[PDB]
C-alpha cells in the first residue's frame, strides 16, 4: 500500500498529437494502454463522501483491482493506492457483485505513457471528457512534481487547467 | 462461476499414510499442496448466517481468492464456487481490510491429491483436526459422486465418517 502523487492538466491547447510531436524528440516512449474502468461502491458505506474508491481496471487485456484512499492533498492528487492483478475480470466482477459492491460507473481512455528523467507524463484522450495530461514522479516531493509540471507546460506552450478531480468525478459533471 | 461438488471423510483408520500406501498402486499421484487459508467476514451481513464464505489461500505460494455460496445439498457438500488469482496476498488482504472485511479464522493443511478415471482424490491433514479424506468428481452427478465414494473406502477398507460441515466450521467445533 503506498501514496500515488500525480498532477492533471486538462488540455486546452494545443492538441494531444501535437504535444506528442513537441515531447517526441526529448521524452522516451513506454507505451500505449487502452483502459477500461469499472468502479463500484458499497450500499452501506457511501465511497462519495469517504472519498474513496474501488476500481477494477483492463488496460491491454491485464487486469488491475485498485483500492484508493481519500485525498492528502488541495495542491496535487495524492491519494493512498493498492493494487493487484487478478487472473479472470468476470469473475473479479461477480465476486465484488456476490459481496455486495454494485457497478456505479464507466471510464474509458488511450494513455500514451512517455518517461523525462523520473516523471511519467500519460497523454490521456477519455472518452466523452476530452484530451488530458497527468504527470507523475518517481521518489519526488509535492515541490517537486509541482515545479516540473510548471517547467513542463511552459517547455511545449501547452494552456491548460490544473485539477486534483477524478475522471469518474469529472464525467458525472460534464453529464 | 460455477458449481463445486465434493465429500468430505473424517478418518477414523488407518491413517492416511497407510490410504496412501493401499491407493499408490492404482491412483496417479497430482502433486501435494501446502495450503494456507484466511476466512473473512462481512460486519453487516453474517457469513455464518447465509452460508457464504470469502477466503485468501496460500497453496505453494499461488495466491487465490474464492468466495464459497450457500450450500444446494444435505447429501454433498455442493455449493458456487468463484475464484480468481491474485498477485499479492498482502495487498489483497489490505484491500479486503480496507473495503471492511475483517479476518475471521485460519485454515492450514497439506493436501495429497490423486486421480482415478475422473475422480479427484484430496488426502487433507489439518493442522488442529486431524486427518480427512475429499473426493470431487469432473462432470459427475450428485449420485455418481456418492456411488465413487462408496466404492473408494469399501476398495480400501476405510473406516470413516461424512461430514458437509467445512473445516472452518469443524475447527470452531473442535475448539
Ligand atoms: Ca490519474
Ligand atoms: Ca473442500
Amino acid at each position: 500500500s503506498y501514496i500515488e502523487r500525480e498532477i492533471k492538466l486538462r488540455v486546452i491547447s494545443p492538441s494531444l498529437e501535437e504535444i506528442e510531436e513537441r515531447i517526441r524528440n526529448n521524452y522516451t516512449f513506454i507505451n500505449e494502454e487502452h483502459q477500461i474502468d469499472i468502479y463500484y461502491n458499497n450500499p452501506i458505506r457511501d465511497f462519495r463522501k469517504s472519498d474513496e474508491a474501488l476500481r477494477l481496471r483492463n488496460t491491454n487485456g491485464k487486469v488491475i483491482l485498485t483500492y484508493k484512499g481519500p485525498k492528502q492533498s488541495k495542491e496535487t492528487k495524492t491519494r493512498e493506492e493498492i493494487e493487484v492483478e487478478v487472473s479472470d475480470l468476470h469473475k473479479m466482477d461477480l465476486i465484488l457483485r456476490k459481496l455486495g459492491f454494485i457497478r456505479s460507473f464507466q471510464v474509458e481512455k488511450i494513455r500514451k505513457n512517455y518517461k523525462y528523467a523520473d516523471f511519467i507524463i500519460s497523454l490521456d484522450s477519455i472518452k466523452e471528457l476530452g484530451e488530458f495530461i497527468e504527470i507523475e514522479g518517481i521518489n519526488k516531493t509535492e515541490k517537486e512534481l509541482i515545479s516540473f509540471v510548471d517547467e513542463f507546460v511552459k517547455k511545449h506552450q501547452i494552456q491548460y487547467e490544473k485539477t486534483i478531480k477524478s475522471y469518474l468525478e469529472l464525467l458525472v459533471e460534464h453529464a
